[PDB]
């Protein structure tokens, strides 16, 4: 009933509000109007404008892959965080969903949403590591401590998410920004996010990176939080052979579909857990594939297996298979 009164108060205007607040004014989005949800970034006059309360930073140094993501000042505040640019005809609600209220460390904090013509601006922290795909053409690949470190805790977020029935459709190296001296690594890009009830080629629908693709998703068949598994494991692999999965070799989604799981190209100077552990998650059949606290718990002992993590966040370059 009040429902439909709380989100006319906040349309028309930008305002320092909350986590609900936002996700339901967004989802009308789906003329300058928003809700910041830190005092870092603060309003003024019922208004936050591009280059009149928050500046890019110059010169304009994009990240993502559209480069719709750049650092940015609060005019009023100083405070410094990041924007991405989504295009207000094609927004979705999902990607705030799915970061808005959410409070995890191995997730990106959301630090707010404002309209401003045909563009939604999203500002959430910055993150000055880097993106773990930055890191891999940095370092070539990584070793393989360092990728079971990093791919577990895409596993903790991946759990968080998925507690929450919430998909997080793109999981790749370069949605995972790492701290500024490497020892943490947080989930990005939402874009792609789908609330679940305990399928996805429907209308709609922008879908995740070929390389990473499950075969479910490939054949249409339907789909559940194991896909981000699948992902995250041609994540591990790229992370350890330097390039992503099946582009060695081969008009992707064909192969995906006939072959088998890319096991082969499970490095073979990997212990035996840490390959048992890619196997897992690479099943085709998403009831054999490991879910999210399985494969973490897996990959933890795989890496205390290996020793720990010893290799220093940027040793030597290792050349790529
Ligand atoms: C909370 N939230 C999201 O996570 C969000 O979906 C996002 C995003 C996104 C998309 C591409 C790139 C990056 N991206 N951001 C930084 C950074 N933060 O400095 C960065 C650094 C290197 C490489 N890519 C980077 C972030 C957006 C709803 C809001």
């Amino acid at each position: 009933p009040v429902e439909e009164y709380l989100v006319h108060a906040l349309q028309g205007s930008v305002s320092s509000g909350q986590a609900h607040s936002l996700a339901s004014l967004a989802k009308t989005w789906s003329d300058n109007e928003g809700v910041l949800l830190t005092e870092k970034l603060k309003p003024v006059d019922y208004e936050y404008r591009e280059e009149v309360h928050w500046m890019t930073h110059q010169p304009r140094v994009g990240r993502g892959s559209f480069g719709e993501v750049h650092r940015m000042k609060d005019k009023q505040t100083g405070f410094q965080c990041a924007v991405k640019k989504v295009r207000l005809e094609v927004f979705r609600v999902e990607e705030l969903v799915a970061c808005a209220g959410l409070s995890s460390p191995r997730i990106v904090p959301l630090y707010g949403a404002v309209r401003e013509g045909p563009w939604v601006n999203i500002f959430m922290e910055l993150l000055e590591g880097g993106s773990l795909g930055q890191l891999i053409k940095q370092m070539g690949c990584l070793p393989e401590d360092r990728a079971l470190y990093y791919l577990g805790q895409a596993l903790e977020g991946l759990e968080y998410l998925h507690t929450r029935r919430i998909l997080h459709g793109d999981v790749k190296a370069d949605n995972v920004l790492l701290s500024s001296d490497g020892s943490r690594a947080a989930l990005c890009d939402f874009g792609h996010a789908l609330c679940l009830q305990p399928s996805l080629l429907t209308g709609d629908y922008i879908p995740g990176t070929e390389t990473h693709m499950a075969p479910e998703v490939v054949m249409g068949k339907p789909c559940d939080a194991k896909v981000d598994i699948w992902s995250s494991c041609c994540m591990m692999l790229h992370m350890l052979n330097g390039c992503h999965p099946w582009t060695q070799y081969f008009p992707l989604c064909l192969k995906i579909a006939s072959e088998p799981p890319p096991i082969r190209e499970i490095p073979p100077s990997c212990a035996p857990l840490t390959a048992q552990a890619i196997q897992e998650g690479l099943r085709k059949e998403p009831v054999h594939r490991a879910s999210a606290m399985e494969l973490r718990r897996k990959v933890g002992k795989a890496l205390q297996e290996v020793g720990g993590l010893k290799s220093p966040w940027k040793g030597e370059y290792k050349e790529p298979r």
